[PDB]
């Protein structure tokens, strides 16, 4: 499961230090519940984490932490001699509130820096972090082999000769504008620099805008594409854009692409940091495919189908440090329609789920790998909960195979009860589509593995779901918690390090109705259900 990436992560708690290892901990608005596997090493100004590097790599991003108001930098050794070069590390892109949402506590403690290492280390070597002149806690290291800049495509129109500038000093915007009207139906080439873009654009169809990568070709831009409407054929390919977003303001469109890229589009190879959301996709977006991108630290959503998406692919995508779900489909207006979220990697939103899908016809959710996640959400949620009108409910059949989850699941501090890895939630209204849940792993998860619930008491049956297929291990609470009416049939579950029962039922609302788990076969280590309904599994 998950993106097929090209770079290798390490946790900096597996690595040797001179610093304070911290957690595992789970509780809500703590340091380490933030971090991947719940466990960082605090760095004083003493102290150094030596990786031993996993693969052949020149490049390197950390996850880290510096406390509120402070920044420095970071010093990076290999093999023992000091680069010429540190990693800026700050505060500035990082404690969020949300006192809006119900039950959020300040979040997004983490932030991720980048360097070039200028040398290529080898599996074996030494990359040692150094801390000098701020308390940094490390979280995790990604060990990454970056390509050589590209060459300008012949027959592209590059964005310097229409005047833009790639010291980043002067704005772009105009230039961009001038370079894709010049361009249209061809290549708009962005040369290796830094570009600030105060933005929007609009008007963007029929050009692809492609850089070097996007380790050299960098756009500085919170408001980057902006537009109800496009022709489509839009190709953004392998640069960065990375915005200055410090806040969560739902009512601005502080993001990397938001609206429509029309039909035929794509966008690749792209590096999305320091926006609010990453792409808050709307309108036409017919056959869209997103795959082979970066997204990290947004205040919000990495990215969400906000109605009327058609045969959309978000694929080989990895996620880390979304402010709200990592991936989220919600059908308001129209419903998204045959989309698809396939193997994915995504590590820590901060709150809500890793991914949602809210209502929606015929929507595969395929191979993703969803690790640590919080209060608010479970790793993958497949509910009907509205939010606001028009929606439309689940309908067709809803895929869900091949996911694998880690540490997911959470307490909401709203009821002080927990959500599970996976669920099935009817929240505004009951299931009416197919729900087939096959393949899964659930492995480390706090409290329950598959959770199904009408989350605002409304009593709505959970029913035409199949759980065909797991393999789950160390679960904190139960395999099953079953808090909806309705029926499900579990078939080929396998289950070890169950902490408290294989099964809860207890639907609410009193006067909803039973829900009939069938056993269809092939399960084994759950065949306990928990005694009392009157308390609750404790891990
Ligand atoms: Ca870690």
């Amino acid at each position: 499961a998950g993106a097929d990436l090209p770079f290798t992560s390490v946790e900096a708690e597996s690595a040797t230090t001179t610093g304070t290892k911290i957690g595992p901990d789970y509780t809500q608005g703590t340091l380490a519940s933030e971090a991947s596997g719940r466990q960082a090493v605090r760095l004083d100004a003493g102290q150094r984490v030596e990786f031993t590097v996993p693969r052949a790599a020149n490049a390197l991003t950390v996850a880290y932490s510096v406390p509120d108001g402070q920044s420095g930098t970071l010093d990076v050794y290999v093999n023992g001699t000091k680069l010429d070069r540190s990693l800026t590390v700050t505060s500035k892109y990082s404690y969020v509130d949300t006192g809006w949402i119900p039950g959020a506590k300040t979040h997004h403690f983490y932030d991720n820096t980048r360097l070039l290492l200028g040398r290529d280390v080898q599996a074996g070597d030494t990359v040692t972090l150094q801390a000098t002149n701020v308390q940094v806690t490390v979280d995790v290291a990604d060990f990454e082999q970056v390509s050589a800049a590209a060459g300008q495509p012949a027959g592209s129109v590059s964005v310097t000769d229409k005047g833009a500038d790639p010291t980043g000093q002067g704005d772009s915007t105009q230039a961009f504008r001038d370079a894709i009207a010049a361009a249209q139906g061809g290549v708009v080439w962005i040369p290796p620099g830094d570009y600030r873009i105060t933005g929007p654009l609009s008007g963007v169809q029929n050009v692809t805008l492609q850089g070097a990568g996007s380790w050299y070709s960098v756009v500085h831009s919170s408001h980057f594409i902006d537009q109800t409407d496009s022709a489509g054929h839009v190709h953004l390919k392998d640069f960065a854009v990375i915005g200055e977003v410090t806040e969560r303001v739902d009512s601005s469109p502080d993001n990397f692409v938001n609206g429509s890229l029309g039909p035929g589009s794509s966008v690749s190879g792209m590096w999305i940091q320091h926006v609010k959301v990453g792409l808050w996709l709307t309108g036409t977006n017919d056959d869209l495919v997103v795959e082979n991108n970066r997204i990290l630290d947004t205040t919000a959503d990495g990215l969400n189908l906000n109605g009327t998406a058609k045969n959309v692919t978000v694929r080989d995508n990895f996620l880390r440090n979304q402010g709200d779900d990592a991936l989220a489909m919600w059908s308001l207006y129209a419903p998204d329609t045959d989309c698809r979220f396939e193997n994915n990697t995504i590590t820590q939103p901060n709150l809500a789920n890793g991914i949602a899908i809210y209502g929606g016809t015929d929507i595969t959710v395929k191979g993703n790998l969803i690790s640590d996640t919080n209060a608010l959400g479970s790793g993958i949620a497949i509910s009907n909960q509205k939010f606001a009108e028009p929606f439309h409910p689940l309908a067709g059949t809803i895929t869900v195979d091949g996911n694998t989850l880690v540490r997911t699941g959470a307490i909401n501090p709203n009821w002080n009860h927990p959500m599970g890895a996976l669920r099935v939630d009817s929240y505004d209204s009951a299931i009416e589509a197919r729900v087939d849940i096959t393949d899964t792993t659930i492995t480390d998860s706090p409290y329950s593995a598959f959770e199904f619930v009408s989350g605002g008491g409304q009593g709505h049956a959970v029913k035409n779901v199949t759980v065909d297929g797991a393999a789950v291990k160390n679960t904190g609470t139960v395999v099953v918690q079953a808090e909806a009416p309705g029926e499900a049939t579990f078939r080929n579950v396998t289950a070890t390090g169950t902490g408290a029962a294989g099964i809860y039922n207890c639907p609410f609302p009193s006067g909803s109705g039973t829900f009939t788990v069938t056993d269809g076969g092939g399960n084994s280590g759950w065949d306990t259900t928990w005694s009392d309904c009157s308390t609750w599994p404790q891990p």
